[PDB]
């Protein structure tokens, strides 16, 4: 049932460490090399850097002819002689912190102003920002393409050689986050009217989703702007939709110019989305991914995790994070392709003691593999840091490969990993909580994230009160979820997507986080669902709308729900829980008609109900919680308690977090002590063991 | 020359802890009174929640004849009897996660439309946001004041009642600015016409500052919506400015009132701007309090610290904090009004280990007193709960008066304090660098902050490329001064509106972050400083506009500095360091005339020059850097090592940060560790080596007797 690296046909767990042999001493290759493998990390990943290998058009050096450490084939030579396989990053992009993002400066120099990113205006947007699907971009990335991919193919795994995974490109969309700024470029414009088309067939279909008075095709102008109406929504969501396919095309076109070289190996692409030591955001990124997933099932995705410190203000991140990679990617192992190693901001400190901890949480977490970044320091050459001289600080090797205080950390988890692979790779840990991810509430990057300074979406003015990203950030990621990890209930994530009900019928409970649109595919999912003998948690809505915001109220009619929505104070008591502080004064107000009601407003007016539909259970709430007071967690409690889930243990402390993972023959069981206190504690099956601040003890039982 | 409160003709460390009698069981009122005294403390605080004795309108109970927690004239008499002295904040707001913030829920139901704080559109902003000079919530607080102010009058010091301080209101303009929007309510648009007809007389003379054309002051409006053009800067300038005034007018009002019950003891108030374990904006919040601290000498302003964790994550934020409150009210002790002990909300742990250490740290950085807020946890009655029905977790008592982990922290520091007060409150740093604090930098609060809605500044419209917050939060804040202590240099921050020149000369350096504007005032002020001797660090720009973005090239012209504005490579090297990554593409290229170039450009062009003017030395970096790199910190050391300001101290690890405080008898070493990390190093006296071991998230004070 887990999916795993293999080596050797046994389950092995990929340790990676990223060497940037183009930032690192040459004479110091072999040293940085055999500290690596002396850790037991079995794999080293680098980026190829375009800039740094065409030196000038058409003059490629992979030899060292005009610099030692442009030797990309002795690098290759050396991982084979000191027995490490290869993770190869030629880009175009490699971000990295490299002047340009790996672009050479003579090709940034030379390209016609219709090759970049373009504003709504028609202004180049960054003078290293090109249009993924600009012709002349894709001319000489395959001119790159075609000097890179032939050393690769050579020293390829299908050819017995070093090299296992391949990414292709860096972060695709990641200057569209950063920026909140969408491509304008006439051709990304032209293609989004193709995709319209396509989509709607007619200019009266499109019309009729839109509440448009367009004649054709021809009076359809991409959306820009702060969304004022509803038509303004919808072209923003089909924008989003469009970005995805558009991503898709991207990395199509990089595949199959990869494949015409006959590399044959794993193809990789890697996940961005933490910021200050927190990840809510990354699950909008991995929405911008959605189309890649659906199409390319030989392209394994994996995370940048990028936590900066370990404690309870971002414990849960990256078990979110993990749980929605494994919902978006159920058919490859959960990975790190970029694992906090040091830091990349020197005023940001990365201590020893805190990634330790961080490595075993994510062990405890699902993580089947990782790639430490930066496993080495690298000193930029020549002004080609876009920063300082230094890339990374507090790492496991300084660019000398002077050891450092990290070292002695990864060779320590390195260890205990290597003793444990063949059992731990093969344990899950038991859900009988499923939480859905319905994805279209994440399809915001242009118009509402944390990046974004002006908000272009604002819910108020088009007749809404439920933000999907308050939803998805507060109610979500750091409320129901961070709450269930603090109460130590697994749950599993599912792809509300094109979902199996035959997926969802093996977990006693499935949580919906629910704004006022739906579209009618989930909303008839979760109808089934429930009429089949599915127990649905659902708050703070009711949908009444699709994706659209066009009228679409099937799961309201097929549970027999009527509601008005009522301004009320904050505050509702809920299971006899009094004073449960709620996000929203509008609350929805249930007729209680073969209902039970279990929530009240401070007026008495029944906000929440329970009933039976089928053969199944319904618990709607029409108020949104997070997780904010200890009134959140024992509302979270007392909803799991109404299907009688267990946690896996009983734990004298509250504050320690634990995770039982097994399989028929093993068990593991984490205990993690996110908080700056000694914590002693007993520990029994549904004794007593001391932890130190911010640390972990690993027990092994057999069954 | 230390500030200090006294007691007794001696020093006294103002040690306080806040206890609710309003949220917690009267029969327990004196077992929370009994377990403070018994950490050394001399004093508790607590609000007197409005919404809490006016139960109904016009119907009163400070005697607990409707709730037992309503007799506050016995807790009153308990604090008296427990010899514990009393703060009461009576409000109008008391935030305190109470309801409705303090404010009676009858009252927000009563009061009409224009009592609320309005947005531009005239919408309120929120139904317990009320507009402070409001007619109708001016009149329900005087007749709150009426029931509540001859209780606090009758219980002072000097009529031998415990009473010693006051506070009034509570953070004022904190709701707005966590609301996200400004108060347009037309009280306050009247009271702006009223204000800019008597700044400028005449529409003539408007119109020749903001470069307008309006044919009366009937024409002009509070300035809405975003900043485009120059004249729009200068509107909002103005509105600025005014808001300084509105905040005197409301706490004056206030003031004046209380003074009229016999009321003589100290009053306070308390200073915002902590969120999520940082205070970058708190210099724009105090910055709103400019012309209280001008007009009221006899009202003391206190911090609310709230660092949530203690490391290097946020280790500069009580420092520059302190220092900036120092600036702005030299004449009074530095104390924290409110002190973390627990933590507000349930998911935002308050660890004993890490408040134990800012509680040292604090002291390292000049604190002279304090109020553990909050000392007892609560539990709110009759659902008086904001957020949930337990007020503070991880308090050093819980509602019960059992004793938590912290009380045990709490007694260990406050039993430090009694000990080493006498010396400790009489102690110095040897600071030989300052920094200016040009105050108009934070005047944007109704343009641009981490909380307001809008983005109404953007200043590449108005033909300028240096953003005032961008300046004062990352190359000031976060930059310069989180710099300075990472490498233990001691500075003081002096606030250059009408400043000194004498107060200026004691320094070594003098270190301005410049934008291209500053007033006319404050150019001639640093042109005289290096005229007459002063060493100036000025940074990342000459200044060439003033406040109303005008022609004002004083200080350019005093130094006799010549540039041109042109684009490069964020990288540049000074004093030798290469690679010096700076934020604008966009720099100062000056000519070499009589001076010495000492930073360039990827081009080699001049963004950096040394020069003697009269008796003084100027440095002037064209270039914005803060702490982003390694680089930043070489040039800081770099820039301080001019003029051969040493470190106190030769510590063996450069990440373990100290404080020597001294006087004639006494020297303090605090060590701090704000790394998880446990350090083993040595040290030694600026004039063998001393090894010391410190934990994870820790402290070492040494005391040596001279
Ligand atoms: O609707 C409201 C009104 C007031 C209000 C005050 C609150 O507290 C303030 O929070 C600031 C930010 O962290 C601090 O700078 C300041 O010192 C605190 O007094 C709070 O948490 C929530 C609130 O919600
Ligand atoms: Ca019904």
């Amino acid at each position: 049932s887990e999916k795993y690296f293999v080596k050797n046909g046994q389950p092995h767990f990929l340790i990676s460490g990223e060497v940037h042999y183009f930032r690192i001493n040459p004479k110091l290759w072999r040293n940085h090399l055999q500290l690596l493998k002396q850790t037991g990390a079995d794999t080293v990943s680098t980026y190829i850097p375009w800039d740094w290998h065409e030196i000038e058009e058409d003059d490629f050096d992979f030899e060292g002819k005009t610099h030692p450490a442009r030797n990309l084939i002795r690098f290759i030579k050396l991982c084979k002689e000191e027995n490490l396989d290869l993770i190869v990053k030629p880009g175009p992009y490699i971000l990295a912190e490299y002047e340009n993002q790996g672009l050479p400066s003579w090709l940034l120099k030379k390209l016609s102003k219709n090759a970049f990113a373009l504003d709504e205006n028609g202004n180049v947007i960054s003078p290293d920002l090109v249009s993924y699907l600009s012709d002349e971009f894709l001319e000489y990335t395959f001119k790159w393409y075609d000097k890179v991919m032939p050393i690769i193919s050579k020293h390829q795994k299908e050819h017995y050689g070093p090299i296992t995974m391949m990414q292709l490109c860096n972060e695709i969309g990641v200057f569209q986050w950063l920026s909140g700024k969408s491509d304008y470029n006439p051709k990304v414009i032209n293609l989004y009217k193709e995709f319209i088309i396509q989509r709607y067939k007619t200019i009266e279909k499109l019309n009729s989703v839109y509440s448009t008075n367009y004649n054709s095709f021809d009076d359809l102008k991409a959306p820009s702007g702060k969304i004022k109406l509803r038509s303004d929504y919808c072209a923003y969501f089909d924008f989003h939709l469009f970005f995805r396919e558009y991503y898709n095309k991207y990395i199509s076109i990089l595949k199959n110019k990869i494949r015409s070289f006959g590399i044959n190996i794993k193809l990789t692409h890697n996940i961005p989305g933490w910021i200050y030591g927190n990840a809510s955001e990354l699950p909008m990124l991995i929405s911008t991914y959605s189309e890649i997933m659906k199409n390319h099932p030989d392209i394994i995705f994996g995370l940048d995790h990028i936590p900066e410190f370990v404690s309870f203000r971002n414990a849960h991140s990256d078990l979110a994070c993990n749980k929605i990679l494994e919902a978006m990617q159920p058919e490859a192992p959960v990975w790190a392709a970029e694992f906090q190693a040091g830091t990349r901001e020197h005023h940001v400190k990365a201590y020893a003691k805190d990634l330790e901890t961080f490595y075993i949480a994510s062990l405890a977490h699902g993580i089947k593999g990782f790639n430490y970044y930066m496993f080495s320091q690298g000193i930029n050459p020549e002004g080609k840091g876009f920063y300082g001289k230094t890339f990374y600080f507090q790492t496991a090797l300084d660019a000398a490969s002077n050891k450092l205080a990290l070292y002695d950390s990864i060779k320590k988890v390195n260890r205990f990993i290597r003793k444990e692979q063949k059992d731990l790779l093969r344990t899950n840990v038991n859900s009988e909580i499923c939480v859905g991810f319905y994805k279209p509430y994440f399809f915001t990057e242009l118009i509402s994230s944390q990046l974004l300074k002006e908000k272009k979406l604002n819910v108020e003015e088009l007749g809404l009160y439920i933000d999907p990203r308050f939803l998805r950030e507060e109610i979500l990621f750091n409320g129901l979820l961070r709450g269930l990890q603090t109460l130590n209930y697994n749950y599993d994530v599912v792809d509300l997507e094109n979902c199996d009900l035959k997926s969802l019928t093996a977990y006693k409970q499935l949580w919906i986080t629910s704004a006022e649109f739906m579209d009618a595919e989930t909303q008839n999912l979760l109808s089934e669902f429930v009429l089949n003998g599915g127990n649905l948690i659902l708050y703070p809505a009711v949908p009444t709308l699709d994706n659209y915001l066009n009228r679409c109220e099937i799961l309201k009619n097929n549970f027999g729900i009527e509601f008005i929505t009522k301004d009320s104070s904050h505050k509702v008591s809920a299971f006899g829980i009094e004073d449960v502080f709620t996000a929203f004064s509008k609350k929805q107000i249930y007729n209680d008609t073969n209902s039970k009601p279990i929530a009240f407003t401070q007026e008495n007016e029944i906000c929440g109900i329970r009933k039976k539909i089928g053969k199944g259970e319904l618990t709607i709430l029409g108020f949104a919680f997070g997780y904010t007071s200890d009134e959140h967690l024992e509302l979270i409690d007392k909803l799991v308690k109404l299907n009688k889930i267990k946690r896996e243990l009983f734990v004298s402390d509250k504050d320690i977090q634990f995770v039982v993972r097994e399989n028929n023959k093993s068990r593991y069981i984490f205990f993690l002590n996110y908080h700056n206190e000694r914590k002693t504690f007993n520990y029994r099956k549904s004794e007593e063991i001391s932890i130190a601040p911010f640390s972990y003890k690993v027990i092994k039982e057999n069954k």
